[PDB]
């Protein structure tokens, strides 16, 4: 077997769905073995920074292994970005960076890419031994698994093609028996004892697939259950369902004092960050909150090193005697409705009462991929089935390039993108290969003529004034159906239109006029002067 | 006076003629002083990229500073690509990010693709760190880092004094300026090859004179091309390996005793590869430094060294200026036949020779360089060893910014300008109107001439004429060779807005020198 | 300031006292600015083991950083195994090596001697940048100084003298107020809770010189105190002195068991693992067992960490209520002595005896060094001021070189060195140095004829049957005075004269038969049968 | 030493290339015109041949080459030291290997000489000997 196939299959055995990359000299023969042997799609996108976003996506998606596929030198770090808020958000994506075959020697700068990549990965390796491949293959994907976050692989491409060994299954990572058991006592003694115990779902319960299992938890516990941003959603059709997401200030002050105010605050697979939504360890009580989080737990200020996640919750479940409790009792969740079709200006609420009322008359829920921006501020107010945006990490440019990899995979299903018009000049342009990907995505664009979100932080400044970029005419270009609206008629209108027309992505230039923003961002900026 | 206010001052007094940047919550604060201070203009433009394509622009440009502004995280790395080309070709470029207060790892990686940086986090130490990082900016000629944190932008501190001085061994000049002379006189065919740092560090002048007192065979590099062209002894060309011209490919790399003076050495297309010479016989003064067999003079600064050979050659009137190193391209047969590169070379060049004044090209990667390489220019600024794509565009916009009215031209591939080419959506509100001339040919082009049998080299069509419009400017798509001569006109006499003309070329269609380079890879 | 310069005063500013090791074509440069300057005296020895193993006493003895100098390729991996058992040993050696020009550019092996010692030394740095050297040198020094273990610097030569600003303090090292004193608590907490808490001294204590403060503390505590190997000889002029030391099997039972059954076992800088003395996690119950070991501290299964030893005490000290307690009362010690000064062959137990005797009559005591093998065994029973020995790493060689180092840095007192025959024929040469060195260390070889310590464990075997090397008559040579002899008699005649006779080295070749072992090596041997 | 470092035809056939002293240096021939067979491997700028056995390359040449009767024997490449004056001056290495040339010359059989690194190694060069086993290269002690 091929070096390079090798590898590939590894990647499907793994979850793989798809590859995306731009290749250069020293990526073309991988990219040809990538062509040749048809193991996975191969999807190409204009810019990298689209490639590792869209890798980002597709495996945040299927909760699996993203790939991104780039060339050495200016492709890689032109892609540096889109994998730190990959890293920064657990999303698993697999770099492949194409290098000089092992008999030329000299690089360009005074290695260095690597040190660049060591940098935001959790493993790395240069396959420059064909005998040893397959077991570093083995162990670098076995780490972005264990861990959740990117690897590199570099490929010296006079390697691509070196016969060895198919790849196995991923090393055995350290599991002690004692040292787990001793770690759930003290943690379900921990909650036991605790007044107000209040356990959090978040990211790393989506990327282990366990919510199956936090669900048959969450019961036997019997503690409220609150959900962060990037577990927003989970346990929805669970027995004791979230009472509520936490998003800090911005959110119900009723869900926040709960957590920030817990002598028994569980953080699950939790992040920890002054990041907008995430947990910021500045508001809550060090002393009584257990840290489940990267193969360990702290609390009391000690920690539990190599305890799974997985293994974490098995023996939680061990020490807790079923239950056949449920807290549902009715109410559902009140989303804002009710568009008045009129020819009044839009603002970005109106939106959102525009998506969920399609929603509520009967539409299936669309998973949504939004941008930083005021567009993901007023994305959270909308009905989905599955929000994917950079709240931990605030890197504009995902949007777009996020929705594209999406339905890419989605099979089937279709896409909505919203995104401002900042934004969309950076990465908004990469709807030009809907057509050859066979993806007709939704894009709501929120041109405000300016960088509103910074505005509304320093208003005397102009520098946050923007031009009228014309984008809904500009779809046509890229091939696509542009359509620019001024009233929330022309709003309503348009939208149902763009259901209708499959084949062609849909951009809605949405006219909002600078000052006007969303509920949600509105509580936010609030929140910052007292 | 504020701490940003002191940076951007000592920033001007350095050459600085502008500030390219992209906001963001830490950078918010320090935004605020620049536009205010207005001590250099602040213009901002869409993707990071850009703006680290354009600063680079700039610095190159004037043969001086550059100057980009980002904001913590996302901002900052999203333009380490920039960065790192800017280091590969030796631009100045300060790269400015705004960060976390000090009350409240990107710095790790920019100590990789930055030959000096600093975090500000202490106004009485502020004066001197921002005059030593500059400083090696300016010495080595390389990207520089420097990291505000938003609660120190208006932190009093001393006015930043001067460049603190770099060690100059004074024997080791004198000592191998006669090594290096000897060196030279006693080899059998010995060359002189002009690079990069000679236009940097702007010794045009002396290495002119120099040139003539040599009395030896004159050469540049790429990125050497058009320096001595008006000396008494000009160039004979320019080397970029088996691509151009086989006769000076021969002496360049047959020569026995060869003086790269302030090249770059590099097994990187057109670079000046170390496969190619014999480095046994060659001296490379480089990164203030001079190497030969064995041998490596540290601490000397390429201007002294000059100096240093002057002090030692007797005045020259040894003149020789010929004829065309290297015959332009022109006489384009404006019929129906579709539109070819060479064939944009010759539209461009004959506008000239019909008396059109020159203007300075920015070009990106793909084969609209190697095209460049054969139209008449007054500059060419393009990533010949780093390679990156992306470059075009932003540094056309970068260039014209700086250029005081003057205005540039723009090729690039349609590959390339789906990544920058929309940052024209700038040129209105930034007061310029640059010319595009888009490569249409659906592909990867350059890459498909390296594996044409693999097909994800192909690449849709993207109506960019019909886009120009949406940008504020105006974009025209052409076919044939008649269309292209039309077109290209109107543009000139167009003023005032940016203007794209999207040639269509078939696939398979390679410019002379791109053709020239692939054949010689085949052998 | 010159680069290499600014170095040295650097190893001076923190206690350094001299600098062994051997030149060769790229540390020339190094050597000639250590020679000129005269900041750290310059010993040279004969094989670059050696070098180490006298840099690792240097530092042992004074409790201060080790200087082992050596060149380029060979010379470095060369002493490779001495710093490894520095290492292995919590022995700060600062190791030098001159490195190629940074415009030499070409090895030749397919870095490497920096990824090998990458891999013995806590931090490393090859100081290739005039302007961060100083912060790097402090850096990495202050490193084995937080972690008391070997680190490694390369200076290529061409960066020797190279102008830069003098070197500063120790990056300060993280220490969180809180997680310490949390620690703390559990800690005492779980001392109190125990019903025989057994508190025990080791090396980290003699490292960090915290002595002065733990005697203060076992005083405070109230618990029964034992030693490690590495830790014997602490508290000796204590309130409440060590009970005795903890060696094992080999051991004194009564002591033993009180350790391996100990629910409140604090392992004061110990070191953990199945070496010969060192305490086997395989035989304490894991469960009730404070370890401070590398600035952390590990009890109920999860960790504490950046818990400098210093702070873990200084923080015990604030909860724990004065003392006048004191339990010394009467009773020293029994050694073996008494030596029959008949014509009787001599045994390893009867040297012990000779030493011990000399001591009683008078005679201050001599720090010792001492060789693996037999010779280590019997060290065991002999009265010191300090003993120094392979315990946890049995890297033969240290012996002779060991005793060297340390009499070059005694400022005076006289050091003994015990070795056997088969250890002295790879490093009891270096004594050939002793005259250039101005120091004449006594010798006392224990000339078995064989492998004696592996033929204990397989008798059947041969191969352990070594050669009779005339020794006594070889001490001329390098300059001493050799003695080789066969009775007891000859025996303390011979050690007396020893001890008169000073300015040349004095070597007493002791003539053992195979088979007679020492006391303790038996009492480890009837061990690992039941 | 000339010859070797101004060929512009080199082959270094089953060689070390490497800046070590004895160890044929990159910065001493031109590589350009190098071809250096080493490591199952070919190499002969801008171009590496991998998996070539260095015996079976030969046997390739030699498939490429007619048979040759073409002897060149001439006279001592190396004027081996000899004539030592056992007269009462101090000793000198070069003596030493007067002395041990002599007695071969005197009609002793060479025997294959073990040398260490220093002075001792360049003194070996100039003796007659039936093998040389050094560390020419790693130059280690
Ligand atoms: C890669 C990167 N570069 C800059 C920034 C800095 C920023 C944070 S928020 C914002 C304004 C976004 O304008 P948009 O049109 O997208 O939506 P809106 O604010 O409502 O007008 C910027 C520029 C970030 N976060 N990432
Ligand atoms: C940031 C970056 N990513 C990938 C590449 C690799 C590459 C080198 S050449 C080329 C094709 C360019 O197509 P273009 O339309 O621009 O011009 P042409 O080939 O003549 O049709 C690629 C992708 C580089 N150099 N930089
Ligand atoms: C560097 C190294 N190489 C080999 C060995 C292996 C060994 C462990 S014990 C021993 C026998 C020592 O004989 P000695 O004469 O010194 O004293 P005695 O046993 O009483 O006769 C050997 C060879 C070790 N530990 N280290
Ligand atoms: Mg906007
Ligand atoms: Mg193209
Ligand atoms: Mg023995």
């Amino acid at each position: 077997m091929k070096l390079a196939e090798a590898l590939l299959r590894a990647l499907k055995d793994r979850g793989a769905q798809a590859m995306f990359g731009i290749p250069g000299d020293f990526a073309l023969p991988f990219f040809k073995v990538a062509e040749e042997t048809q193991i996975l799609p191969l999807h190409t996108l204009s810019h990298e920074p689209a490639v590792g976003f869209a890798a980002d996506a597709a495996a945040r998606y299927s909760s699996t292994l993203g790939v991104a596929a780039v060339t050495y030198g200016a492709g890689a770090f032109n892609m540096v970005n889109a994998v730190a808020g990959a890293y920064a958000e657990k999303s698993p994506v697999v770099v492949i960076s194409g290098a000089p075959g092992t008999t030329e020697g000299n690089a360009g700068l005074l290695d260095t890419q690597f040190q660049v990549f060591k940098e935001i990965t959790v493993a790395q390796a240069r396959l420059d031994d064909p005998a040893k491949a397959p077991a570093e293959i083995a162990r670098v994907l076995g780490a972005a698994r264990a861990q959740s976050r990117p690897v590199y692989l570099e490929i010296p491409r006079n390697m691509v093609n070196a016969e060895v060994e198919p790849v196995g299954d991923d090393p055995a990572w350290p599991v002690d028996r004692d040292a787990l058991a001793a770690c759930a006592d003290e943690v379900l003694a921990a909650m036991r004892s605790a007044t107000s115990p209040v356990l959090m779902v978040c990211v790393e319960v989506r990327r282990y697939g366990l919510e199956a299992k936090v669900a048959e938890l969450a019961q036997r516990l019997g503690v409220p259950v609150v959900t962060t941003f990037m577990g927003r959603g989970l346990l929805a059709d669970a027995p004791t369902p979230p009472l509520g997401t936490y998003i800090g200030v911005a959110g119900d002050a009723e869900i926040t004092r709960l957590v920030e105010e817990s002598d028994g605050l569980f953080l699950l697979g939790a992040i920890l960050s002054d990041t907008n939504f995430a947990v910021s360890q500045r508001k809550i009580d060090l002393r009584k909150t257990i840290h489940a989080f990267d193969r360990a737990v702290t609390l009391g200020y000690h920690t539990y090193a190599d305890i799974p996640l997985a293994g974490l919750v098995d023996a939680l479940l061990e020490r807790l005697p079923p239950s056949d409790r449920t807290t549902r009792g009715k109410e559902p969740h009140a989303y804002p409705t009710g568009l008045q079709a009129d020819g009044e200006p839009i603002a970005p609420m109106d939106i959102a009462r525009a998506v969920n009322d399609r929603v509520r008359a009967g539409q299936e829920p669309l998973l949504i991929a939004a941008d930083m921006g005021d567009c993901l501020f007023t994305a959270m107010d909308m009905i989905d089935a599955g929000l994917m945006a950079p709240g931990y990490y605030a890197g504009m440019g995902f949007g777009v390039p996020a929705g594209i990899g999406a339905q890419c995979v989605s099979g089937g299903k279709r896409i909505l993108t919203v995104v401002g018009d900042g934004a969309f000049q950076m990465t908004g342009w990469e709807l030009g290969n809907c057509r050859r990907l066979g993806i007709d995505p939704i894009v709501i664009l929120f041109n405000n003529a300016s960088w509103e979100m910074l505005r509304t932080f320093q208003p005397e400044s102009a520098f946050n004034d923007l031009d009228d970029w014309r984008f809904a005419d500009m779809a046509a270009g890229m091939g696509g159906d542009g359509v620019r609206v001024r009233t929330r008629a022309e709003l309503k209108a348009a939208l149902d239109k763009a259901f209708a027309t499959r084949g062609r992505f849909q951009l809605i230039e949405a006219m909002i006029p600078r000052g006007v923003l969303s509920d949600t961002l509105a509580r936010f900026v609030q929140g910052q002067k007292r």
